[PDB]
């Protein structure tokens, strides 16, 4: 090896009056922000329009197989869909020693910052979880089922 | 006449019996025994709402009396166990956090052990603030 392998994540919008977030815009961003540092290769540019599904998919895969030492993302509203997502895609990167760069929050998965991200988003995910639990137990009294208004 | 740094504590409370750890007495307890180790500290108040353990069933009315409380001058700091035993969810800990933060009172976040007037508290902000854009966006 030697370089550092650099990939790209991209949420491709769905029109137009929006060039800054097409496709090949941020290809065109991507590929010559990446070209800035030659400590770094690029990896590939992955897409989907719009966690988020294939290209997403193949890139993950692509991390699995030692691709991939570095994942650039605009947001983390891009990059998964949820909290449980984001957590999941975090750590089975961060375990692999892949760091994934959130450019609008400026942080690295890996640094010290990165684990409080991810203590963070842990508090965050049981809160929504057991929220959804509560819910659900609340919707499940709401059901009429004694003949409150309407008899047998 | 300085007085001394004026420490709130907000609880969730069991009344279950079988979670005595979580009883409003053993928390009275905890957060007598941390103000004692300081001698510029003094109990503002225990704030305690009692909820279901292992859950987000919870009342409110001190949650609220805890803001008024903090609106009103009288606290300087709050001590608390867990994001997600504070305020309900990621939008209202947003809100509750920035409405603190603008009067420069710190949330201490034990379990995180997050500062909010801190750089780490700069970042739970951005980190909420994702969250819920996560939310609108998908
Ligand atoms: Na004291």
């Amino acid at each position: 090896l030697e370089r550092l392998r650099v990939a790209a994540y991209c949420r491709v919008s769905t029109d137009s009056e929006d060039q800054l977030n097409s496709y090949k815009s941020q290809v065109q961003y991507y590929t010559d922000m990446i070209k800035k540092n030659k400590e770094w290769v690029l990896a590939d540019i992955y897409a989907d329009e719009a966690t988020k599904r294939e290209d997403f998919q193949r890139m993950i895969n692509d991390c699995m197989n030692g691709e991939i030492d570095m994942v650039f993302t605009k947001s983390i509203s891009r990059f998964a869909r949820n909290t449980l997502d984001t957590l999941k895609y975090v750590r089975m990167l961060k375990e692999r020693n892949i760091a994934v760069y959130f450019e609008d929050e400026k942080i690295n998965t890996l640094t010290m910052d990165g684990e409080l991200l991810l203590v963070v988003l842990s508090s965050v995910a049981q809160q929504e979880v057991e929220n959804i639990s509560a819910n659900v137990k609340k919707g499940l009294k709401m059901k009429m089922k004694r003949g409150e208004l309407v008899g047998f």
